[PDB]
C-alpha cells in the first residue's frame, strides 16, 4: 500500500526538473513546469509511473485553474534518427494524480556505429537548450510537463515553486 525509499535506491533513477509560476500581465498563458527523467539500466518494453500534484493545494488560492501536460519525446539535430513527441497524460487541479505509461519507442536507441554523425545532442521536445545527453550514449526516457493557468485577478503573489509525486505502479 505504502512504501517509499526503504531499502536502498531503486533499480531504475528518476530526476525532478521542476521550474517555478510566474504570473503576466496580459490575460492568460502556458509555460514548463519542468521535466522528468528515467534512466534505464538496459532497454526496457515499457514503465507505469504515476504522477500526482501534491503541492497544488499550496498553489491553486491565486490562479483561476491550472492544467498540467504530460509529454514523452525527445528531439535531436540529426532529423535521420527520428524523433517523436506525444502526450501521454494530462493532470488537472480536478484530477491532480495520472497514470503514465512509456513505451520502448520513447526510450533511446543506442548505436555501436554511432550513424547520423558524432557529436550530436539530445534535448526535450521545443527546448534545444534543454540538453539531456551529449557525446554520451545512454538509455533514459524523458518526460515533460507543460502547465496552462490563468492567476486569479485581484491577489498579488510570488511565483509558486512546484512539487510533484512519483509512485511505481508496475514495472517490465
Amino acid at each position: 500500500a505504502t512504501g517509499t525509499a526503504q531499502a536502498v535506491s531503486e533499480p531504475i533513477d528518476v530526476e525532478s526538473h521542476l521550474g517555478s509560476i510566474t504570473p503576466a500581465a496580459g490575460a492568460q498563458g502556458s509555460d514548463d513546469i519542468g521535466y522528468a527523467i528515467v534512466w534505464i539500466k538496459d532497454q526496457v518494453n515499457d514503465v507505469k509511473l504515476k504522477v500526482t500534484l501534491a503541492n497544488a493545494e499550496q498553489l491553486k488560492p491565486y490562479f483561476k485553474y491550472l492544467q498540467i501536460q504530460i509529454t514523452s519525446g525527445y528531439e535531436t539535430n540529426s532529423t535521420a534518427l527520428g524523433n517523436f513527441s506525444e502526450t501521454k497524460a494530462v493532470i488537472s487541479l480536478d484530477n491532480p494524480s495520472a497514470v503514465i505509461v512509456l513505451d520502448k519507442e520513447d526510450i533511446a536507441v543506442l548505436y555501436p556505429d554511432k550513424t547520423g554523425y558524432t557529436n550530436t545532442s539530445i534535448w526535450v521536445p521545443g527546448e534545444p537548450d534543454k540538453i539531456i545527453v551529449y557525446n554520451e550514449t545512454k538509455p533514459v526516457a524523458i518526460l515533460n510537463f507543460k502547465a496552462f493557468y490563468e492567476a486569479k485577478e485581484g491577489m498579488l503573489f510570488d511565483s509558486l515553486p512546484v512539487i510533484f509525486n512519483f509512485q511505481v505502479l508496475q514495472v517490465g
